[PDB]
């Protein structure tokens, strides 16, 4: 029957990338998929036939600041680290993400709901909340972290409680400490919540 | 001089309340203003006097579901609660509220963000921060909450946290368990953490 190609396609990937650059130069709104398009170095056949609309766009941007996060992650990570260490990571790359590209942020929280599909967003962490589940699982085994906790649930708890804070801070304006403050605030508190005796 | 007369309910409220109303027949692009004026009964006249444009009309439609809210866990409190009890009431409501009221926060999220003004909507949670903050100061004094804790972070944190929870089961659809298991979750993950 029919395997499908390795294929690293382009086409696609180009005009996504086109797409984010002319996005941030002056807004999604005043943005034409004519600019997108000419930017990316297609016609606008090449645009409809990956995206039924700007809006569409969203989710798929959603996904890359997804796997660049994960992977801003990982790259700091050996695989032998202790669970507080990668907490420590986790923490700092998702307010150094959060800092400098809060307009996708934004526009991933905007473009999403008006399309009705937020649930697209947890479709989307889940390799993220699947890798950290992991992690806790072998925290547990390791006697880092208290036993009897929901890993699965936890994961995505600790996730939240983290961007939450980093929007907070660089979106919110929440700024009446030093951001390290912040950051360590967090880790008391989760330290103190899944920490073992 | 001038000391503005006392407040009453005029054609602004008409005009959100129709709004709210309209916005949840069709949702935004569909309502039109000539159509939640007529829903109001006022010319279109009196909703460009308080809002410039449909988007206009988020930050105060987000400010009334806040309201709404602290109003509803007020409602069930006497003031000589514990902290667990207060908790417990705090989360029940919002998940209440976040199953009944989800296309409200959903259009909020969508709205705030479109304008650049997501920061509208921590101004907006100000007397809920505040209020809580207070609570976990006597809670602090009452030794129910351990000492040393910034308060007014973790007043924020502890509604965050809560909120996600119940985003994530109405809005994110994550319902592996009953809903009541979530709920009892977030209550012992922050017993464990300000836990005495």
């Amino acid at each position: 029957p029919f395997t499908m190609p390795k294929q690293t396609s382009g086409k696609y990937e180009k005009i996504l990338q086109a797409a984010i650059e002319v996005i941030s130069e002056k807004g999604l709104d005043k943005a034409s998929i004519s600019d997108i398009v000419k930017k990316a170095g297609t016609a606008q056949g090449t645009f409809y036939l990956y995206f039924s609309s700007k809006n569409a766009l969203i989710p798929a941007i959603a996904e890359n600041l997804l796997t660049h996060t994960l992977d801003q992650i990982k790259g700091r990570l050996h695989g032998d680290e202790d669970f507080w260490t990668v907490l420590d990571i986790l923490i700092d790359e998702t307010f150094l993400i959060t800092e400098r590209h809060k307009d996708i942020i934004v526009l991933c929280y905007s473009g999403l709901a008006i399309d009705h599909s937020m649930e697209k967003w947890e479709t989307i962490y889940q390799p993220y909340y699947s890798w950290l589940e992991k992690i806790i699982n072998k925290a547990i085994a390791n006697h880092e972290v208290t036993e009897g906790i929901n890993s699965k649930w936890t994961a995505r708890t600790i996730i939240n409680l983290v961007e939450n804070t980093a929007e907070r801070f660089y979106i919110g304006f929440e700024q009446d400490e030093n951001v390290e403050v912040y950051k360590k605030e967090i880790f008391t508190f989760l330290k103190r919540s899944l920490g073992t005796a």
